[PDB]
């Protein structure tokens, strides 16, 4: 009857020491007959027991949506451990086991490149700059855009893309006021990845050369 | 289990260049042995054409028929927008497979190039990779190419158009030369063709600097 789902940690929270990294267990078409989800929490093998139960979510299609977080230790999900969950349910013959794990293989760095505005975005009341993601592996990546050292939250980051050579490609696209890039202000791009010098990078552009 | 139509365009270099001839493509497959009859009919708008080339059926390794229809397109009339149409008829079907396409429709949009040298990795081998990230264009019918001091260089590999959030298209273009060519201090450019830029070209360069 019911479906599982398990999610990773967020990338930024994996890369940062100063973030709270998580595995998510989700348990969707859980019938309002019996709701109870008992979660099993498996660690490369070993049951914990840190998980946290969070209050189950009525969907409009008259069905539950249960989930428990595990906290995770970024040194762990960064060194390939295995994150099992155990779902058990009155409504299923016998629990489901889910896993995750970070994506194995050789870890590549991303290559950052910038796009400054349009021949016709120069003519729009808002222009946008974008970011051009090359080349990483695993797909595992935060991507930001700040400047003047304060967070600039207008911006769409396309999903990673796989590509013939076995790692993928990304574009952001931070869209400001006309007005703020010709007043020359400068525009960053960050970059977060596991293979990058303090696990990050960044990107300005400006009017300025 | 039946006869099956697939209807392909015209090469994105045909028609925004005084390269070759631009045709539109009707390959028709599973055609049986006791049902060969093949009638294939061309409408441009709604308009039947008759200046339609059908190469004589192919006996297929898997003892099928592989059918093809060419029809060659007036340079300007895909960039247009017209609409091609393929009806096929065979006995074996029950009612005739109509396949349409057209150059898409709605407002372009420029390309904006950005070019990435050889990354960590890449300055290790004998050979080394540069790549070219291309953006925001629309349709997605692009051209990307790379020369050196003038001569094509094709040794390299292009993404297909990937789907923005914004509707717009993508892609990254893979070069892998040879360190020691790189190394000279040699330049390589990046040629993108698209029908929203000027002279429908723009080219991108990158040396060792
Ligand atoms: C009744 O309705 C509910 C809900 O309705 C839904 O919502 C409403 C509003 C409508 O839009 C409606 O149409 C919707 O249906 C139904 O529930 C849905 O059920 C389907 C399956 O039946 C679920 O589909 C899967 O989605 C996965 C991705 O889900 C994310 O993205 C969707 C869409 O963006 C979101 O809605 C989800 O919430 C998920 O988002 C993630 O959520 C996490 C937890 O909140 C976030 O993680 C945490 O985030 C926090 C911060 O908030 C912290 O930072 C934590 O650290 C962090 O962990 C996470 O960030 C967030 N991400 C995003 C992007 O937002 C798909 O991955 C999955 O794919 C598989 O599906 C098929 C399974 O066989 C199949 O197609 C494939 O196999 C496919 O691929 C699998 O997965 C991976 C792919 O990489 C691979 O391993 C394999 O290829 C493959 N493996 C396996 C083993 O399968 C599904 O498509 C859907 O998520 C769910 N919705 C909700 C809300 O939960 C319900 O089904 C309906 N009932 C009935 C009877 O049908
Ligand atoms: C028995 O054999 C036959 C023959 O097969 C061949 O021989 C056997 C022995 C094997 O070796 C086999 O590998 C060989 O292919 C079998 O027939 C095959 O059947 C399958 C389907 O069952 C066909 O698959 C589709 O292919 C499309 C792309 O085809 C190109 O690529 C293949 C390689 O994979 C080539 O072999 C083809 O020749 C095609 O190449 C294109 O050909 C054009 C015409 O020649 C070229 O254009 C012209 O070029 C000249 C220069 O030469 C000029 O420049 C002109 O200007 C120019 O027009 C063009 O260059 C060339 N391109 C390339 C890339 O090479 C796929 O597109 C298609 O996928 C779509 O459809 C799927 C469903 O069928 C769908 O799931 C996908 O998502 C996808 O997209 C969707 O499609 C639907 C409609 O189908 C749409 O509604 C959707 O909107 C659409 N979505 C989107 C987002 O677009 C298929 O994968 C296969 O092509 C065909 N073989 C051949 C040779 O045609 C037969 O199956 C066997 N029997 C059995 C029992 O299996």
């Amino acid at each position: 009857g019911p479906s599982v789902f398990l999610f990773p940690p967020k990338p930024k929270d994996t890369l940062m020491i100063s973030r709270t990294p998580e595995v998510t267990c989700v348990v969707v078409d859980v019938s309002h007959e019996d709701p109870e989800v008992k979660f099993n929490w498996y660690v490369d093998g070993v049951e914990v027991h840190n998980a946290k139960t969070k209050p189950r979510e009525e969907q409009y299609n008259s069905t539950y949506r249960v989930v428990s977080v595990l906290t995770v230790l970024h040194q762990d999900w960064l060194n390939g451990k295995e994150y099992k969950c155990k779902v058990s349910n009155k409504a299923l013959p016998a629990p489901i086991e889910k896993t995750i794990s970070k994506a194995k293989g050789q870890p590549r760095e991303p290559q950052v490149c910038t796009l400054p505005p349009s021949r016709d975005e120069l003519t729009k009341n808002q222009v946008s700059l974008s970011c051009a993601v090359k080349g990483f592996y695993p797909s595992d990546i935060a991507v930001e855009w700040e400047s003047n050292g304060q967070p600039e939250n207008n911006y769409k980051t396309t999903p990673p893309v796989l590509d013939s050579d076995g790692s993928f490609f990304l574009v952001s696209k931070l869209t400001v006021d006309k007005s703020r890039w010709q007043q020359g202000n400068v525009f960053s791009c960050s970059v977060m990845h596991e293979a990058l010098h303090n696990h990050y990078t960044q990107k300005s552009l400006s009017l300025s050369p």
